[PDB]
């Protein structure tokens, strides 16, 4: 279980998804940090250029990191734990239809979900929490205890 040494994080995304115009692409994305560093001193900051902490993409099957994804469903997204390189990177299956509603899938909600494991975050059994092995949604993110627990434990 490795942690982030640094509270101030950088984040870039690499590529847009056509799902969803850009603005909503950057306001998903953006939100979803906003749940982390809301309850925790980690503060994120958006970067257009060069490598950041967080780099996130839209990918399909093989993308040379060793978890090809699968085609539409399946296998939504994936995260690598805090850590240099590929540590901390999120990767969105592109084969997804991604949402700005309660239609399959909601990007803000699987970001909110993936960069936990961006954070340090395991799964959760807790059906209500953000970071259940499994997408859950009916419209509305919100952190659960459960994981304003986990990632307090992490980052005080
Ligand atoms: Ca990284
Ligand atoms: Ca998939
Ligand atoms: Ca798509
Ligand atoms: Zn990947
Ligand atoms: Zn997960």
């Amino acid at each position: 279980n490795p942690r982030w040494e640094q509270t101030h994080l950088t984040y870039r995304i690499e590529n847009y998804t056509p799902d969803l115009p850009r603005a909503d692409v950057d306001h998903a994305i953006e939100k979803a940090f906003q749940l982390w560093s809301n309850v925790t001193p980690l503060t994120f900051t958006k970067v257009s250029e060069g490598q950041a902490d967080i780099m996130i993409s839209f990918v399909r099957g093989d993308h040379r990191d060793n978890s090809p994804f699968d085609g539409p469903g399946g296998n939504l997204a994936h995260a690598f734990q805090p850590g240099p390189g590929i540590g901390g990177d999120a990767h969105f299956d592109e084969d997804e239809r991604w949402t700005n509603n309660f239609r399959e899938y909601n990007l803000h909600r699987v970001a909110a979900h993936e960069l936990g494991h961006s954070l340090g975050l395991s799964h959760s059994t807790d059906i209500g929490a953000l970071m259940y092995p499994s997408y859950t949604f009916s419209g509305d993110v919100q952190l659960a205890q459960d994981d304003i627990d986990g990632i307090q434990a992490i980052y005080g």
